[PDB]
């Protein structure tokens, strides 16, 4: 109800706020969200309430948030978070469509803060620069595209078909790389050897202030010997949330077109 006194427990909620406008009164984790989601920017002012996965229940009591809004199926439990002030969950996918679900996750808040001219100016603005920019990427052809991230050096994350950027890849005509197996989320953790696997394809790996690990990585003779690698289609860019909503989409773009 109060639009100033609402505290996001998760990073997902977060962009969903920012693209309305509202200030969150409350974040969990806002040092990693400024450097894994960075892009939409959160005031200094924001109140840190602890780690996403165990956020400062003691805070969040004095604090009296107003509102609470998190991710379904993560972090502390909806029955006992309902216990501090009133809240919802958001749903990131159906386990197939992140974006879908993104754009019905917007119009529901809108709908809980009566801020639905907003989310409607918002949603153009986002389809609008989605469809913009597909003139970008008429010049490749059917070259795959790989998207992974580097969670240690003996770890990749690689996203799959039911991942938030597919929608986005099916639109541009890039076909994705990875046809594995994934988890609810679009994504799956493989062994460096795994990657060798692919040929010829384009592969970006979002950065997320881990030089080290990726130096470490870099330095194996298994990374040197990768084919893609070897023929010059890696490439390090910004980072870039994988599990967000329209920012993130749109931020992706922003990165996939300086890429490629």
């Amino acid at each position: 109800i109060d639009p100033n006194r609402i505290v996001a427990l998760e990073w997902l909620p977060v962009e969903l706020l920012l693209a309305l406008g509202i200030v969150p009164y409350g974040v969990a984790d806002t040092i990693n969200y400024r450097l894994w989601v960075s892009e939409p920017p959160l005031p200094d002012s924001v109140i840190d309430v602890g780690l996403r996965t165990e956020p400062n229940l003691e805070l969040l009591t004095e604090m009296k948030p107003s509102f609470m809004v998190w991710s379904a199926g993560y972090g502390p439990s909806p029955e006992m978070l309902a216990r501090i002030a009133p809240g919802r969950g958001f749903n990131f996918s159906d386990g197939k469509q992140p974006l879908a679900m993104a754009r019905k996750s917007l119009t529901e808040m809108a709908d809980l803060l009566n801020l639905q001219s907003a989310a409607e100016t918002h949603l153009a603005q986002y389809e609008d620069f989605i469809r913009s920019m597909k003139p970008r990427f008429v010049k490749r052809g059917a070259r795959p595209l790989l998207l992974t991230t580097l969670i240690d050096p003996r770890h990749m994350l690689v996203f799959g078909p039911n991942s938030l950027f597919q929608e986005i890849l099916d639109e541009y005509g890039i076909p994705n790389a990875w046809q594995g197996e994934t988890n609810f989320w679009g994504s799956t953790a493989v062994s460096i050897d795994r990657l060798a696997a692919y040929k010829d394809v384009d592969v970006l790996c979002f950065d997320h202030d881990n030089s080290k690990d990726m130096d470490a990585l870099m330095a194996t003779p298994l990374w040197q010997a990768m084919p893609f690698v070897r023929a010059g289609r890696f490439q390090r860019v910004p980072a870039v949330w994988f599990y967000g909503a329209t920012l993130s989409a749109m931020h992706f773009v922003r990165v996939l077109d300086n890429a490629i």
